[PDB]
């Protein structure tokens, strides 16, 4: 189904920082020396992790894991969670819960794309730190500056929400 948290990450003037519509998306690293983190590049294509707005009901673990099950056949049992990130939000509202978590790195080996994904993505955390991080800065409506971010990886243009919450975890 159509889901509004793809509609506002694709929107280039929407500003993400972190300190009513909720939404989470599975942050999974691979068990080894150096992590790779899961992404996906949607049917140039949106870089996003997996994820999703919460059904009703639903909590943010439970949004993440079905989400990354429905997009590439994660399956959950193959997560172990680590907790979550900040939340990270814009001012339009949108509140998203980066959940984490660590799987097995042979788990990447038969996921499944669906429809919704075109490709699987696996920057590895060190080459993510490595890139030439791109850093600019918005100011808010009240004045606050922002700082936003972008990771120039392969070719792809990692922005955005998703930039955000990468950073969060790189630091
Ligand atoms: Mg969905």
């Amino acid at each position: 189904p159509h889901d509004p948290l793809d509609d506002i990450q694709a929107d280039p003037w929407a500003l993400w920082l972190s300190g009513y519509r909720r939404a989470a998306v599975l942050v999974a690293l691979t068990r080894e020396a150096d992590p790779r983190v899961l992404l996906t590049v949607r049917s140039k294509g949106q870089i996003a992790f997996p994820g999703g707005s919460l059904d009703a009901g639903e909590t943010p673990t439970q949004a993440a894991l079905r989400e990354a099950q429905e997009e590439v056949a994660l399956d959950p049992a193959a997560v172990t969670l680590l907790g979550e990130l900040d939340d990270v939000f814009t001012p339009v509202g949108f509140h998203v819960t980066p959940v984490l978590g660590r799987i097995a790195p042979e788990a990447l080996d038969t996921l499944r794309v669906t429809p919704e994904v075109a490709q699987i993505i696996t920057p590895t955390l060190a080459e993510l730190r490595a890139v030439p991080l791109v850093r600019e800065r918005r100011t808010l409506p009240d004045g606050t500056e922002v700082p936003l971010y972008r990771y120039p990886w392969r070719g792809l243009d990692i922005w955005g929400m998703t930039a955000r919450v990468l950073h969060d975890l790189l630091e």
